[PDB]
C-alpha cells in the first residue's frame, strides 16, 4: 500500500542508532510526534544515507503533559529541510475532523525492511472510545476506527493521521494488542491545540 512520493512529511525518530518514534514534518525547522517520545536526545530521519537526516535542539513538551494525557512534542531540526517534491510539510488542521471522515494513517511495521504501508481510518466519536476503553477522557482526543482484518500494530508511534491532506491527530495509545482490528487507536486532537504549535513554531 501507500503509493511512491506520498506520505512526504513522514519521519522517522532515533534515539542511539535505535527507532524511537515517528513524527510530522509541520514546519521545516519543526517535527511534531508524541510527548511520550521524549525521553531524549532524538534525531530525525524525513522523507519519503537517507534522503535527509536531522538531529533535534529544542524539544518543547506541551505544558499540559492511566495514560499520557496531552501528549504533543515539537522538535526542533537543527538545520532546516529543504522543501522538495520527496520532502515537504504538513498543512496543521484549519478545522477539526468529524466522526464519520475518511483518513489515513501511514506506518513502516514497528511495534511488531522498512516501507510504508497505509491503511484508511474512520473517525470515531468521544463516546464510543468509552465503550473499549471506560475511564477515558477524550475532549482532545479523537479515536480513529480502523478497518477490520487490520493489523492496528503497523503504525509506529508519533505517527501522524491525516484526514484530506490535513493532519488532524498524533497517535497517542490504544495499538495493543496487535492481531485485532476491532479496538480503535487514540490519537491526539491537533485542531484543538493550533494555539500552542503556532506560538513555538513561532510561525505565528
Ligand atoms: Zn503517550
Amino acid at each position: 500500500p501507500c503509493a511512491r512520493g506520498s506520505q512526504p512529511w513522514q519521519v522517522s525518530l532515533f534515539n542511539g542508532l535505535s527507532f524511537h518514534c515517528a513524527g510530522v514534518l509541520v514546519d521545516q525547522s519543526w517535527v511534531l510526534t508524541a510527548a511520550h517520545c521524549g525521553n531524549k536526545p532524538l534525531w530525525a530521519r524525513v522523507g519519503d544515507q537517507g534522503e535527509q537526516l536531522r538531529r533535534t535542539t529544542r524539544s518543547v513538551v506541551h505544558p499540559k503533559y492511566r495514560t499520557d494525557e496531552h501528549d504533543l512534542m515539537l522538535l526542533k531540526l537543527a538545520r532546516p529541510v529543504v522543501l522538495g517534491p520527496r520532502v515537504r510539510a504538513l498543512q496543521l488542521p484549519y478545522r477539526c475532523a468529524q466522526p464519520g471522515d475518511q483518513c489515513q494513517v501511514a506506518g513502516w511495521g514497528t511495534t511488531a525492511n522498512k516501507g510504508l504501508t497505509c491503511s484508511s481510518i474512520t473517525i470515531l466519536s468521544p463516546k464510543e472510545c468509552e465503550v473499549f476503553y471506560p475511564g477515558v477522557v477524550t475532549n482532545n482526543m479523537i479515536c480513529a476506527g480502523l478497518d477490520r482484518g487490520q493489523d492496528p500494530c503497523q503504525s509506529d508511534s508519533g505517527g501522524p493521521l491525516v484526514c484530506d491532506e490535513t493532519l488532524q491527530g498524533i497517535l497517542s495509545w490504544g495499538v495493543y494488542p496487535c492481531g485485532s482490528a476491532q479496538h480503535p487507536a487514540v490519537y491526539t486532537q491537533i485542531c484543538k491545540y493550533m494555539s500552542w504549535i503556532n506560538k513555538v513554531i513561532r510561525s505565528n
